């Protein structure tokens, strides 16, 4: 899952996916 690992390596992404998921964050943040 690239998403997922692109934004694990990213606190402010995984904080934010924490809430809404690697997709929706993933999104938001490299969309």
């Amino acid at each position: 899952e690239p998403k997922r690992e692109v934004c694990e390596l990213n606190p402010d992404c995984d904080e934010l996916a924490d809430h809404i998921g690697f997709q929706e964050a993933y999104r938001r943040f490299y969309g």
